[PDB]
């Protein structure tokens, strides 16, 4: 059965973990401890494929040794989440981008743009700002809310999606 390895990457508190659940157990809590990291595995079908989907929820403290940089070399594509009320998780993108081609060592990544809490009415970031974002780094944009589930499926799928054109190559 086909494998996809995908990391999610961003700021703390930017809905990683809620994503990753609701993509896996279909539901959302106002809690999740901030400070886990793992892996999670979901068999999905995508566009008639089944696969099973690894996903490495990113949490913990900011530190680069060689054996993160060799645990996240592993991943297949990434998704940089912020979330849309709160900008500095926006600016921090760039950092996590950066990270990503520096470990795989290429300027051809499989990722997607997620910005997440789309329910929420105090937005800082405009759609339009990420959308600019996004066409620069030649990646898809996606809006989410982990807490409706609203685009979740889109951004997940999007990224497998991305990986298979990327495979193409
Ligand atoms: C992820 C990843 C990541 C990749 F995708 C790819 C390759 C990586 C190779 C690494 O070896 C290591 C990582 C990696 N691991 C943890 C990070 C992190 N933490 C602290 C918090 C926020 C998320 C979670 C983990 N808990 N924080 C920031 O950056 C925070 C900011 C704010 C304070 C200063 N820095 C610089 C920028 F300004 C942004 N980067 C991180 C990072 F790159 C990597
Ligand atoms: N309104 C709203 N709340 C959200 C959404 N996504 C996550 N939350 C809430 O934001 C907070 C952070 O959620 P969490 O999933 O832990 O984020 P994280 O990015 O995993 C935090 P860490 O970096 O420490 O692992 C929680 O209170 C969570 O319920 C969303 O889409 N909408
Ligand atoms: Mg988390």
């Amino acid at each position: 059965m086909t494998e996809y390895k995908l990391v999610v990457v961003g700021a703390d508190g930017v809905g990683k973990s809620a994503l990753t659940i609701q993509l896996i157990q279909n539901h959302f809590v106002d809690e999740y401890d901030p400070t886990i990291e793992d892996s999670y595995r979901k068999q999905v079908v995508i566009d008639g494929e089944t696969s099973l989907l690894d996903i490495l929820d990113t949490a913990g403290q900011e530190e680069y040794s060689a054996m993160r940089d060799q645990y996240m070399r592993t991943g297949e594509g990434f998704l940089l989440v912020f979330a849309i009320n709160n900008t500095k998780s926006f600016e921090d993108i760039h950092h996590y981008r950066e990270q990503i081609k520096r470990v795989k060592d290429s300027e051809d990544v499989p990722m997607v743009l997620v910005g997440n809490k789309s329910d929420l009415p105090s937005r800082t970031v405009d759609t339009k700002q990420a959308q600019d974002l996004a066409r620069s780094y030649g990646i898809p944009f996606i809006e989410t809310s982990a807490k409706t589930r609203q685009g979740v499926d889109d951004a997940f799928y999007t990224l497998v999606r991305e990986i298979r054109k990327h495979k193409e190559k």
